[PDB]
Formats: C-alpha cells, structure tokens, sequence
C-alpha cells in the first residue's frame, strides 16, 4: 500500500520559495506518528528542506543525480524508489509536489492536513477528487499558543 502524506494550506499550497508563514508543531507530531517505522519517500528538494535524515524511518530519496549523503537510500526512477521499500505494508511519500504527483494515481490513502491559512505558493499537492475517496477520520483544532492557525487532519482512503 502506498500513503500520501502532506499538510496543505488553501488553494491546496504545499510550499513556496520561502518558510512558510506557520508554526503548528501538531502537525509534525501527527506526520512523525503517521511516518514512523515505515519507508518515506521524497524527492530531492524535500531532502534539502528537511536538512537530514528522518530517524527511525528508512529515508529513500528521489534524484537524476547521484546521491550525496550515504545515510539514506537515492534512487533514481519511481520504479526503484518503490523497489528500496521493501516488502512492507505501508509506504509513505513525503512529498512534494513533483512526487505527490507520480505516485497520486498509485496511493491507496491520503493522511492530509488541512491548514486554514492562505498563501501564495509556487507548489501545490495534486487535484484529487472528493468522490474517488472517502474520508475515513477527521479530526479539527483550533490554533492555541503553541500553533499559529487552526488545522483539521483527514485520512482518505480510496474508494
Ligand atoms: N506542506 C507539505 O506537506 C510539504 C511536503 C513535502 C514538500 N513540501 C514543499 O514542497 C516543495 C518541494 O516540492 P518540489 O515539487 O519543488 O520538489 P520535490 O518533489 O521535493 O523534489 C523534486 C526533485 O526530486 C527528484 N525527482 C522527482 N521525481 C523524480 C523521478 N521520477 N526521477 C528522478 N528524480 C526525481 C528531482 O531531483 P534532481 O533535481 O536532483 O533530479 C526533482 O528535482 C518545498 O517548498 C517543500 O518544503 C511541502
Ligand atoms: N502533515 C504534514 N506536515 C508537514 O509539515 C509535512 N512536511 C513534509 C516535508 N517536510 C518535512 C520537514 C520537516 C520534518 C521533520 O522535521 N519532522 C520530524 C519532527 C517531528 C516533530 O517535531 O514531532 C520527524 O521526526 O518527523 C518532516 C517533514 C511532508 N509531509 C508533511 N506532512
């Protein structure tokens, strides 16, 4: 089973040339409950932005290039990015956009955060249609001291 997991702003913004403009520290603790101990695949730009290896998952990364830091898996096509997961139940792509988009059509469950803040941003999770999936949990917070907007988590799973 392949997982798509992403926090998305309206207009379905993942990500822009700078920081985004929030701090909402639930949302990694729900990302490091929901990734950890399964494989997390990302592209390149993720990698960089993330700054290291996330622990206590096998991080595989997507790049044309030859990878440069020997503590986690590079691979260079979809095929072998799926192929270092292994024989496990769930893979997790981490985004962004350009992977979201390849592995879209192959997922079976979407863990998505839906932030209540807008952003112009230059990266977008891919369209997905309501009807193709069916929200299986879902669960709304107000922003309070510690997280600056409010966010609601979903999980889909395809119908
Ligand atoms: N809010 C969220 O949930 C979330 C999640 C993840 C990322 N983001 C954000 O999204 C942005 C990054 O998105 P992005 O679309 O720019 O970058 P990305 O998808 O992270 O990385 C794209 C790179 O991955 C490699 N790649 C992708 N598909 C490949 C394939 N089939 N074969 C080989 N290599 C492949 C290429 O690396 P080379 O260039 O080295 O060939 C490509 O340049 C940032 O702003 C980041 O912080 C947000
Ligand atoms: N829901 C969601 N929110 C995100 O911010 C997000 N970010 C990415 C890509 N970027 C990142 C950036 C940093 C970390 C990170 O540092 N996570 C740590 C800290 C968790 C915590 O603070 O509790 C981790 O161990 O997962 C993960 C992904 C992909 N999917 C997401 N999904």
């Amino acid at each position: 089973m392949i997982s798509l997991i992403a926090a998305l702003a309206v207009d379905r913004v993942i990500g822009m040339e700078n920081a985004m403009p929030w701090n909402l520290p639930a949302d990694l603790a729900w990302f490091k409950r929901n990734t950890l101990n399964k494989p997390v695949i990302m592209g390149r730009h993720t990698w960089e932005s993330i700054g290291r290896p996330l622990p206590g998952r096998k991080n595989i990364i997507l790049s044309s290039q030859p990878g440069t830091d020997d503590r986690v898996t590079w691979v260079k096509s979809v095929d072998e990015a799926i192929a270092a997961c292994g024989d496990v139940p769930e893979i997790m792509v981490i985004g962004g956009g350009r992977v979201y988009e390849q592995f879209l059509p192959k997922a079976q469950k979407l863990y998505l955060t839906h932030i209540d803040a807008e952003v112009e941003g230059d990266t977008h999770f891919p369209d997905y249609e309501p009807d193709d999936w069916e929200s299986v949990f879902s669960e709304f917070h107000d922003a309070d001291a510690q997280n600056s907007h409010s966010y609601c988590f979903e999980i889909l799973e395809r119908r």
